[PDB]
């Protein structure tokens, strides 16, 4: 007649980390970090992205002749753009407030091209101008969405054009101004000097003056074109007026759908998937609450931590018995619960595992795991932004902010996991010791402690007796006289 | 003749949170979060705020005809401004560097209007101009702080004006430039084309040419007015020169008091109170160190946490015999020494561990409060339509710091609660173990958390047993004889 | 024949902090914070810094006559600029994108001055103009690196100049425009009204018209000069064209070395040192992982925390059996195993738990130093008068991150110390429990922390118990014999 106290063990091999010990082998572990991706760019919830290819955003919106497959684009989930696109402004120039326009586009889904100023309304000027920088099949051409107004004969009459926005949504309009490289070019193209371009809306007032300068040749020309933009409100009017150097719009872009999107800098192409979220290096298909692939993601998928390992120990330490109690190790034969309650009566033995402590431990560990997951859902999420050449201070500020927040949250996650692992292992050891202490307490003094975490009963009992002791109903006054009689021997 | 060991219980109904357990009832608890406000917008240490009503800052500084109650304003503590004010720039136009001026005003109290260029000094131009955009009683009018200079007869001579800042402090000066909607209006108003407006200080140099375009009608007019500003230093002069299109100032604004203030975006009005801090939703009157009402506060009052519950467990687990529960009759302390002599009984606690635990828990509470008084404070700012990246950066920074500090506070509270509960349980267990050890073998452990004396003693002997002065070689012989029976 | 358990005590006076307790005396302590400096500005890795003295960066680049000691400058480690330099723009004016240029300079080591437009090529103008706002020995003078172009006789022909960047690296070029204070001065300098200044490169296009206005006399003159800059790429070209009001450059600044550097705001001078980290107050010479002198540092050196005390308790609580306190006689280890046989006595410690405790504590100390290596580093920046919101954003970001990391470090140290002390107490108690259990019932626990053997042992039994080889069946019958 003998019972003992122990704990479950098995043959697993996962390793966990703790604030004191390094690489401790445990029984069960839960993984929280995803470190794999399929390395493909592909669809988001069924809507394919917008593949610019070798074109830039400016070349798309202006109608570069090489970007002729984007003249009508369906709805998109995100925009794919290269780091150094080859096809942008075919005719050299600038694009004022380019990055603000990109920030606006980062949350704009489907466009809709509306002809606001048809090319045939300019009956007092010339509209067939073109440059060899934007050339198709050897002949000169121009942007497909803009009109280059030149003189007709020897006159450049005052050009006027107005549009009232009755489309039903906000409209994006882009105009431009030409800067020649001498006075002869100006007189050859517009037959006027001291010309101007004036644009006016309810919140816009501009009067540009051409700036003639001598410059090197970019794409073969010494002239430059400056492009500006505005967002026209519903039922608002826009007016154009110029005595020269006007690159007038023909189309206007109507914001149609709106939503959450972004601009991804990648060098890959489009394949066939259906993913939930996408990173510049690939697509993620996981249920784990963390990943470490790339800080910038689009869609619905987990948080980013700059760590190589995050494992939560949800079990016991793996120390077996080399070659019968908790002071040596765990038993392989326990396949019922965690905390061992090995018993051995006269007729036989058994390996019944306690349930009152097992369920309490399970509830505790599940609450701990859920809490660890839940306190980290208010993380910092990075949002992409573009900056110009004369905005290095602001770009450094943004980079430092994002990096600092990522570092803080990585530190938080790692430390929380380490401390929770320590507390879990200590808690399990304490639970084994507490069950042993409860057994010894209810036993009183009617058993000789063998020193291996259990005691041979000084009261000779039966299956009912040991079962009741397991239930916690060992009545000392019922079995004190006979036990004392045996102890007197 | 026996004694027992336990702890204290009562009938409180406070619930605290823990890492492994949630909603645990405790004896005593201390709240740290304030969640109530009076819903009123009212005074700050006896100084009323500046109520702009339906007016904007530009309307107040330029003297809109509808903001005529703010011509002379007393000292304030903060400013109330609506989200989309109605009476701003009556004549359509723009205000350059508006957000920078508002940032400057955010830390400026009382002004002092100084008449720097009197209207009568322009004896070569007409100063009676005005528009029906800013109309009072139907007739045209103009801004009350600015002068519209137009032609007199058929000339617009070169207009000059200088001021030397001998007022005694920095002064804010505002001027403007007019943009007509065609050339005919320009000749009808100024007689000249290709005009300019030039302003000169010791650090400002500007030459503005009017821009003529065709524009829709806003407030009935197709023209626009562009306004600019500068801060004049002491003993520094400002020069004005123009051949046309000049809207000259008549008043400068002297900075007089300075201090800590702000601009609060609210749509309410001013009531009668006297509070110590103000939020855009109402005042706060509390001595607790945290609040969760609004991130932007003006005054001296607690830190903001984006949570819903912050309760610190300062007592013991509330379960109604240290291996069986607690006692409802003990009112002395936390750690009990239930004592029962032959002729009497008692319920005295232990008065040495109680003060140690009180000191430890008080130090812990003060340390929790102390570690969190270096938090991050949000500061209001304004951004324009073409500054969306900067606005996004500011909002993300403020939100990130708020989330970080909320996480820190919640983790601290949970870990401290876990430690406190285990600390009290371990203290009770350690006291019982000390009693069992010092009693040696002269006791029969009943098992219910206390033993039965194997030596027969009295009230003084039992007091010595509890007092750490258990003299073993005193009464061990009769105890041995008794256990031998 | 008694054996007792205790922990070693000594005569140290280092105090540490904890969540529950304050000012607790410990045996051994590790300090992590460095709080002193030599208060000297001096060399970093053998390369001296660049000392502008009373000159600003603009004054250094433009060639202020007072900054004639900086005409040629060797390689440098950092730049020393006063908060309010006195010798900057001798002729009043402004510098466009000054802070961007300073940010660019912050990561730029040695410059190399290249003569890109000699002064004698302007054979149709006068190149000897100057002002009394930049005067040397009473006579008028001008910036050394710039040329002021004026009338030659009574004509001002169109000025043209070009440069093709064949130097080998990127180049910085600075030009200017002059704004007179009346029409008469413009005519007496240029014979042209409505002039322009045109600059064009492959990525830069500009045309500036002079602005004339009446202004207060700063430094004696009512005119102003506006200066602009650009970075010219390899094998690129810059063209200058102007009908008047042109301040042409004579030199360009080739970027020669590059590296990690910074601009430092101090009022001191250079002394004869050698250091590896430099803060604006002085140098740092340490092997510790933290410091609290100044947030902005140049070189390699520890992290900045805004605390005055970071001490880690690596030992046991210092109070003079474990149920009474420590032992001053023990010098063996940390956990004691006092034995005393009939023939003699002893003070031997335990060789098993001591190594485990040392390994764990060292692992934890190294971990604490490891988790703070991803800290936040401040980088200096400059902002203009119309950029107060950006300045406030930068200040708040830096201060918030510093506060967050300071909080992290202090909390980690406090929890570490509590865990260390509790761990030592638990280890002592568990060794005592192991001895008590393996001894079984063949002794009477004295009470102070040890037992009195019920059967007389010898030295062999003593070190057998110490080695965990006490055998109950080998000795129980005679033990029960002395039981009576
Ligand atoms: C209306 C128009 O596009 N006209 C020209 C165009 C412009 O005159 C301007 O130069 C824009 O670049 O220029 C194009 O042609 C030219 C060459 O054929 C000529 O040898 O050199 C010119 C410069 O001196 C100019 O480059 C051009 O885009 O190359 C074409 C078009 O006829
Ligand atoms: C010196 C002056 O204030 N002159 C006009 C003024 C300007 O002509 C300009 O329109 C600035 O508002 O405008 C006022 O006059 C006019 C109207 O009464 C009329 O119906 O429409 C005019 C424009 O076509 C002009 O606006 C005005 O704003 O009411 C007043 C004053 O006569
Ligand atoms: C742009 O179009 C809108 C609608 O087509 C015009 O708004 C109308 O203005 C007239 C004024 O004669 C009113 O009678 C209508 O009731 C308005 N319609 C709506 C829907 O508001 C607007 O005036 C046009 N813009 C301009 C500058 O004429
Ligand atoms: C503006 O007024 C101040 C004070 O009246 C002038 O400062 C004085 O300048 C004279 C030079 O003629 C000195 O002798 C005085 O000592 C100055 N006064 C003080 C208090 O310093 C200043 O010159 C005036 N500004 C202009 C442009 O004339
Ligand atoms: C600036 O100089 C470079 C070389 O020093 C010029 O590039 C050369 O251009 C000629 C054209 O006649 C080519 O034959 C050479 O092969 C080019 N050299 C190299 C290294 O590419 C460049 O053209 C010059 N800039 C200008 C505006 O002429
Ligand atoms: C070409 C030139 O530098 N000319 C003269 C300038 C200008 O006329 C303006 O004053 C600009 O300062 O001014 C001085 O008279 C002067 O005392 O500063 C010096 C010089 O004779
Ligand atoms: C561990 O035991 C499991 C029993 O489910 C078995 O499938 C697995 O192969 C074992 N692994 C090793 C390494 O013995
Ligand atoms: C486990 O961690 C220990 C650190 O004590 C390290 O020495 C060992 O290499 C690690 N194991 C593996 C497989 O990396
Ligand atoms: C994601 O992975 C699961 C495996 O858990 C798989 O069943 C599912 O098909 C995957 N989704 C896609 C879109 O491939
Ligand atoms: C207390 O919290 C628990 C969460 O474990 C929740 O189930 C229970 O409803 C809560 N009770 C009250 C009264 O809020
Ligand atoms: C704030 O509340 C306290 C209650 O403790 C009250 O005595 C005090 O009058 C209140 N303050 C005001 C301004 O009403
Ligand atoms: C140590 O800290 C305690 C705070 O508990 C303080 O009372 C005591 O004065 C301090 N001692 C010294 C020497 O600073
Ligand atoms: C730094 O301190 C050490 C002392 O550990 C000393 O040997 C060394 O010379 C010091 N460095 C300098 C540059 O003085």
């Amino acid at each position: 007649d003998q019972i003992c106290i122990g704990y479950h063990s098995n043959n697993s091999t996962e390793k966990v980390d703790t604030i004191l010990e390094r690489n401790v082998t445990v029984t069960h572990a839960q993984d929280l970090l995803e470190k794999t991706h399929n390395g493909k760019l592909c669809k988001l919830n069924g809507i394919p992205p917008l593949e610019l290819g070798d074109c830039s955003i400016a070349g798309w919106l202006l109608g570069n002749p090489e970007c002729d497959r984007l003249l009508t684009v369906p709805e998109w989930s995100y925009i794919m753009e290269k780091e150094n696109p080859r096809n942008g402004l075919c005719y050299p120039g600038s694009f004022n407030d380019y990055e603000e326009l990109k920030h606006l586009l980062s949350s704009v889904t489907h466009f809709e091209k509306v002809k606001i100023l048809p090319k045939d309304r300019w009956t007092q000027h010339t509209t067939t101008g073109g440059s060899r920088a934007c050339a198709v099949s050897g002949s000169p051409s121009f942007f497909r969405n803009m009109v280059w107004l030149t003189k007709k004969g020897s006159n450049y009459p005052v050009a006027k054009g107005s549009y009232n926005n009755t489309s039903g949504e906000q409209m994006l309009v882009i105009w431009g101004v030409h800067h020649p490289n001498d006075e002869a070019e100006q007189r050859t193209l517009y037959q006027n000097v001291g010309t101007y371009v004036s644009v006016g809306t309810s919140t816009v007032n501009k009067r540009s003056i051409p700036e003639i300068a001598t410059r090197p040749k970019v794409n073969g020309q010494g002239g430059r074109m400056e492009f500006s933009w505005t967002i026209l409100d519903m039922l608002d009017t826009i007016n154009f007026e110029s005595t020269g150097n006007l690159i007038a719009p023909e189309y206007g872009f109507k914001i149609s759908k709106r939503g959450s999107s972004g601009i991804m800098k990648t060098e890959g192409t489009l394949e066939n998937c259906e993913t939930k979220c996408q990173t510049p290096l690939g697509a993620i298909n996981t249920t784990l609450p963390f990943h470490n692939i790339h800080p910038l993601t689009i869609g619905e998928c987990p948080k980013y931590v700059k760590s190589e390992k995050l494992v939560l120990a949800t079990g016991l330490r793996n120390v077996p018995q080399i070659e019968a109690g908790f002071i040596e190790g765990g038993w392989q034969g326990m396949v019922d619960g965690w905390y061992g309650y090995h018993h051995s009566n006269d007729q036989g033995s058994g390996y019944a595992a306690d349930k009152e402590s097992t369920q309490k431990a399970i509830d505790g560990i599940t609450n701990k795991v859920n809490s660890v997951i839940e306190k980290m859902n208010t993380q910092f999420e990075a949002v992409g932004k573009e900056f110009s050449n004369l905005e290095k201070r602001l770009e450094n500020l943004n980079k430092k902010m994002e990096d600092g927040f990522l570092d803080v949250w990585t530190y938080n996650a790692e430390l929380l996991v380490l401390m929770e692992n320590e507390r879990t292992l200590d808690f399990h050891d304490s639970n084994v010791k507490n069950l042993y202490d409860k057994v010894r307490m209810q036993l009183r003094d009617n058993a000789k402690e063998l020193g291996n975490g259990c005691f041979e009963f000084y009261h000779k009992c039966d299956d009912e007796c040991m079962n009741s002791v397991k239930n916690g109903t060992y009545d000392y006054p019922k079995y004190e006289e006979e036990s004392k009689l045996n102890r007197n021997e």
